[PDB]
């Protein structure tokens, strides 16, 4: 029926900041949207709750989802360690776009990023699968703890997450 909505409750050094919610585009990328949905509810017995945004670059993006190595080298999908690029129907049009991190063709896992600018050079290379719905102000707040090389000045965590609606 209706595209799912998920939330993240963000904290900064363990202090609550606020909530970001996302629309996931199951109508266009059902397999990639499902992966992110189920990681967010934790229903397969693993997922995003307690993980961090390990790399944040102001004027670029906030990246997270590495719940096995905590640093951009780990993570796994609900389909296996890696899965294929589903399609590239949606493009990186500006701030708020949710897209899959990868290390080569057909290597999607659990890592994702939230754009904070237009990143058109990733079109056709990273699968876009959602967008921030509410709390873009919380994303901009998070983004101020990043740096040019992406190291964060305070620890940015998903204190809680799950499905709304
Ligand atoms: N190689 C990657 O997955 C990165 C692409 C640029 C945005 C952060 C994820």
């Amino acid at each position: 029926m209706v595209n799912p909505t998920v939330f993240f409750d963000i904290a900064v050094d363990g202090e609550p900041l606020g909530r970001v919610s996302f629309e996931l585009f199951a109508d266009k990328v059902p397999k990639t949207a499902e992966n992110f949905r189920a990681l967010s509810t934790g229903e397969k017995g693993f997922g995003y709750k307690g993980s961090c945004f390990h790399r944040i670059i102001p004027g670029f993006m906030c990246q997270g989802g590495d719940f096995t190595r905590h640093n951009g080298t780990g993570g796994k999908s609900i389909y296996g360690e890696k899965f294929e690029d589903e399609n590239f129907i949606l493009k990186h049009t500006g701030p708020g776009i949710l897209s899959m991190a990868n290390a080569g063709p057909n290597t999607n896992g659990s890592q994702f990023f939230i754009c904070t600018a237009k990143t058109e050079w990733l079109d056709g290379k990273h699968v876009v699968f959602g967008k921030v719905k509410e709390g873009m102000n919380i994303v901009e707040a998070m983004e101020r703890f990043g740096s040019r090389n992406g190291k964060t000045s305070k620890k940015i965590t998903i204190a809680d997450c799950g499905q709304l609606e």
